[PDB]
């Protein structure tokens, strides 16, 4: 099954598989490389021309209708239209989606929360987006955008914040608190993110360090 290609990460350009329609005689395989390439449009910077091809899609098999769903609200996300967005993830079923579909649908809620500004919601979606990533460079790039969030956070909004028994979220909490305390004293500081990474030896972040603490 070609369609099952849906449920793994899109790894080509837009380019590719555009390609690839005036190359294949199938209409089912026809619809899944323009979900493909949609997908792939939004990383592009290209919200609209992806949602353009959504619009010139055929008829569409259940797992089809699915992933053209998740990429639906991931442009109403782009598009800042954030109820719109949320209602298309919550008509979904989790339960029917891959790990890589889970990954992207978190995504998705974070970036809603961030077009909010609710960056705990942001971070705890990330956080649930890490869990179903697989690859490598997704991983980084989503902990550095975690990072990113809570750099963005108030020290007021970080100080109030509860874990909320989320182990995650409370090692996340106090990395960032331990950047915001001794920011500007470099040997200290290196003390304290190294003894972070001691005292949370397994967290997503203590394996693949944010790069700005690295370069720290």
């Amino acid at each position: 099954n070609f369609t099952q290609t849906l449920q793994k990460d899109a790894n080509a350009s837009s380019e590719f598989y555009i390609n690839k329609l005036g190359q294949t005689q199938e209409l089912e395989d026809q619809q899944t490389y323009k979900l493909l390439a949609a997908r792939v449009l939004i990383r592009e910077n290209k919200v609209e021309q992806s949602a353009a091809l959504l619009r010139e899609l055929g008829e569409l098999n259940d797992a089809q209708k699915l992933d053209r769903a998740l990429i639906e609200a991931r442009i109403s996300a782009a598009k800042n239209a954030n109820e719109v967005a949320q209602n298309q993830l919550r008509a979904l079923d989790l339960n029917k989606l891959s790990p890589s579909q889970k990954s992207r649908y978190y995504e998705t809620l974070a970036i809603v929360a961030e077009n909010r500004k609710d960056m705990i919601e942001a971070v705890k979606a990330r956080i649930e987006m890490d869990k179903n990533l697989t690859d490598v460079q997704r991983h980084q790039d989503n902990i550095d955008k975690t990072w990113a969030l809570l750099r963005s956070a108030n020290t007021g909004v970080i100080n109030n914040a509860s874990d909320e028994g989320n182990a995650a979220l409370g090692g996340w909490l106090t990395l960032i608190k331990a950047y915001n305390d001794y920011i500007r004293q470099p040997v200290q500081l290196s003390q304290a993110l190294q003894s972070w990474k001691n005292a949370y030896p397994n967290h997503a972040a203590a394996t693949l360090f944010p790069k700005e603490l690295l370069t720290l």
